[PDB]
C-alpha cells in the first residue's frame, strides 16, 4: 500500500518491455492510479490494454516538443483529478544512425533534437505539473551512466543526460520549498549494444544487469513518502555498475 | 512486511533520539527481529527497554576495537539465529574537543582512534558477518556530507567518512557475487556551532526543513529491503537536498 | 618569457573586450610566445577586437557566428591558408538570456533553453569537428565553464545545465581526439570582477578568500594550452580559490 | 629553461630512486629554478639524485616518528629560514594484501597504511605551516583508486579517499595563508601490474600511459605561481583515463 489513495502520470510507456511500464506494474500494485499519455494511434492502441491491465486510464496525445499538446493533457488531467501526486517522466529521443559514430561527428540537428526531447522535456512538464501538485509530490526521470562517464555509442545522449541530471538539480532547488521532490534514476541496462549489457553482466559487483520489475521497485520508493526527505538524487540502479574504475584481473 | 521473516543487527543504538533508533522502529515494525549490540553498562540499561519496544534482543557488548569482543557478538548471533539477514552499522568517534579546531591541528592518536572506530569496525564487521551472511542480504553505513565537501568543525571526520564511503564501494565489490549489498545514508544533521549547521541546513536545504530520524528510518528500510536489491554501493542523500546546493540559497 | 608557447599557433574566439578571460589568455599566450588568430561577431566587436589582437602582435581572421556554420568553415579556410596547422584553440563563448537568469529556472524559456544549448554547448562541438583536421600533428582544446554546471548557484539557471553539458562533451570529445593527440579540457573559473552577491560570496567563502583575475585564469589556460600538460585531457580544472571544495559558509 | 621556480625553495619527500614520481618532480622542478631539499628513510641511492640537480640531503626522516619530522624541519629552518613548497611523495601498504580481497585486510595493515599514507601529510604540514608565511605549495600524490573500485588497490584505495579529503581540509585551514594544498591523480607507470598498465594503454584516451616526466610538468605548474589561484584540487595526470566508463 505504499502509493494507497496516490495519483500519478507517466510519461512514456510504449510498450510491456519498457521502464516505464516495470514502474506502471510496481505503483499500480502499490495503490496508484495511474494515468498515461501517448504519441500517435500505433501507440495509442499498445497502450490502452496496458492501462487496462494497472486499472489506469490513457490521459490524451502528447507530443513533448508541442507544448499546445503539453496543456491539453495536463487540463485532462486536472478536470479528472484537481490535485496530482507524481510524475514519472520516461521520455528521451537521439538519432540511432549517430549513436554508433564518434561523438565530434553528430550533427547539429540531432543534438538539438535530443536536447530538446530529453532535456527541455522535463523542465516543460515540470511547469505544468506545478500548479497541480500545490499539496507536495515527486517527480521522477530517467538517466544512465553515460551521463558521468564516457560510454561507447552513448555520444550525444551522454551529454543530454548529463544535462538533465543537472536539470534535476535546478528545479529540486525551486520547487523544494512546495515540498516537491524531484530525482533521476540512473539504471543499467536492461536485456530487452548486446555489447554494453555483456559487460555489465560480467563487472558489475551483483554479476548481473537490472529488470524492469527492480528499476520499477526503486522508482515505487522514489515515488512513495519512503523518500520524502530525498531530493536532488541521482540513484543509482545499476546492480553497483557505477562504482568500477577497471575490470578485475 | 518489507523485512517480513528478516533477522538483523544494529549497531549504534545508544538512545531513543539517534539515527539507529529511527532504523530500528521502522524495521521492526516492517517485520525485521533486531539484535542490538551496546558499549558499556551505562548504554546497555538505555538499550533494554528500546530493544523491548521494538521485540528485539540484546546480544552483547561489543567494542569494535576489539577484535574478540566483535567474535563474541557474531558467536551469540549464530548460536541463536544461524543466518543474519542485514547488519545497520551507526557507529563512529573522533574527539569532540579537536572538532572545533582546525583540521591541521589535530592529534595523530585522534586521527588513528577515528579511523579505526569510524572506518576500519565496518570492514572488520563485514569480514566475519560474511560467513553468516544469507545471499542478498544487506549492510547499511551512515555517512554525511562532510566526507564530500569541507564542513566547518567537522574536520578528521570527514576525511574518516571519505575513507568510509569509498569503503563501501571496495567492500560492494567483494561481497557482490554473494550478493550481499552494502551502501551508506548520507544523512543530513538531525535537530536532536552544531545549532549553527542545522540553522543553516533549515533555510538552505531544497526542503527548508531538516530531516529527523523516522525519515532517515525509512530510507534506511527501503536500502535494507528488497526494494533496493539492485543497488550496491551506494551513497545516498537522505538530507533535505542540501548536499546539491552550491551557495546561499 | 616563459617560452611555453614558442612556435606555437593558435584560435581564440571570444575575445570581445579587454576585461574577459579571453582577453587574460591572448595576454599570456602571447607573452609565452603564441602567434594568436581571434574572431568576432559584428561590426561593433570587429572595432573593440581590432586594437586588442594589435597590441598581441596576432591578426583578426574574420566574423564567426557559431550557429552559422557556412561562418565556421570561412574562418577555418582562412586558417589553413595562412598557418596549414593549429595547435590550440580556445573556445571563450557562452549565451544566455540575461533576464531569464534572474528567475526560477522552472520559468525559463524553451526558447532560450535552445539557444543557451546551441551557442553555448553545441558550438565547442562544431568548432572541434572543423579544427580537427587542422591539428594532425597534435593539439589542445580548451574551454571555459563554471561551479554552477556541478552545484546549483542562485541566478545561473540554465546556464548551469547548459555547462553541464559542456563539462559532459568535454570527456566525450577528448575520448575521440585522444588517439590523435588533440587533448580537450575546460577551466572552471571563478567569478571575476570587472552577480556582485556571486562576487561577494567568493570572496569570503573561498579558501584563499579572494577572487581570481584574468591573468590567473590565463596562466591557468597557459598550463593547459601548453606542453608541460600533455597528459591532461577530459579534465574540468578548478580555477577559483578553491571555492568548489567548500560544503558551507565559513 | 623556463624559470618558473626560479629563487624558489622546496623539500621533496619520497625520492627512492630515479625511477619514481618524486625524481621526475626533482628534475623539472630544478630545471626550473628551484633548490631542493631530500629527506630519505636509500640514503645512497638519493645522494647521487640530490648532487645530480643541485640539491641536497636534509636527512633521515620516518614520518611515523615524530621527533623525526621534526628533526628535518628544524635542518631546513637553519639552513633557509623559509620554504616555497612541500612534495609528499609517501605511502605505504602491505604489498601481499593488495593482491587480496578488500575485506581480508588485517587491522594491522589497514592502521599502518592510514598512518603513512594520509596522517603523514598532516603531520608534515603542522610543521611545514610555520615556514610558510609568505605563502607556498603544498602537493600530493594520489590515484584513480580513490574514486572508482580499482583491481589490486584495496586499502590503499580507501586511503587515497582519505588522503584526497584531507588535502581539502587542509586547503580550507592554510587558505588564508595562501598556502595552497592539492593533489595529482596519476595513471599507472611503466617502470598482475602489467595487466594495469596494457588497459590504461589500449583504453585511456590518449592511447598510452604517462612519464614521470609528465607528471614531473603537471607538478611544476602546481608547485609555481602559474597555479597561485588553484587549491583543494585533485588534477588527473592520466591521459584521461579516469574519464571512461567502459573497455573502449
Amino acid at each position: 500500500g505504499l502509493l494507497y489513495g496516490k495519483r500519478g502520470l507517466i510519461l512514456g510507456l510504449a510498450n510491456n518491455r519498457s521502464i516505464a511500464w516495470g514502474i506502471a506494474k510496481t505503483a499500480s500494485s502499490a495503490g496508484a492510479e495511474l494515468a498515461f499519455t501517448y504519441q500517435g494511434e500505433a501507440m495509442k492502441k499498445r497502450v490502452e490494454p496496458l492501462a487496462e491491465e494497472v486499472k489506469g486510464f490513457v490521459c490524451g496525445h502528447c507530443d513533448v516538443s508541442d507544448s499546445a499538446s503539453i496543456d491539453a493533457v495536463f487540463n485532462t488531467i486536472e478536470k479528472k483529478w484537481g490535485k496530482l501526486d507524481f510524475l514519472v517522466h520516461a521520455i528521451g529521443f537521439s538519432d540511432k544512425e549517430e549513436l554508433s559514430g564518434r561523438y565530434v561527428d553528430i550533427s547539429e540537428s540531432n543534438f538539438m533534437m535530443t536536447m530538446n526531447i530529453s532535456v527541455y522535456s522535463l523542465t516543460a512538464l515540470t511547469k505544468r505539473a506545478e500548479k497541480l501538485m500545490s499539496d507536495g509530490g515527486s517527480i521522477l526521470t530517467l538517466t544512465y551512466y553515460g551521463a558521468e562517464k564516457v560510454v561507447p555509442n552513448y555520444n550525444v545522449m551522454g551529454v543530454a543526460k548529463a544535462a538533465l541530471e543537472a536539470s534535476v538539480k535546478y528545479l529540486a532547488v525551486d520547487l523544494g520549498p512546495k515540498h516537491i521532490r524531484v530525482n533521476a534514476i540512473s539504471a543499467g541496462p536492461i536485456k530487452t549494444f548486446r555489447y554494453i549489457l555483456k559487460w555489465n553482466e560480467y563487472n558489475a559487483p551483483l554479476r548481473r544487469t537490472v529488470t524492469i520489475e527492480e528499476v520499477g521497485d526503486s522508482a515505487l520508493y522514489l515515488l512513495s513518502d519512503l523518500s520524502r526527505s530525498v531530493t536532488g538524487e541521482v540513484h543509482h540502479v545499476d546492480s553497483g555498475y557505477n562504482i568500477i574504475g577497471m575490470k578485475a584481473v
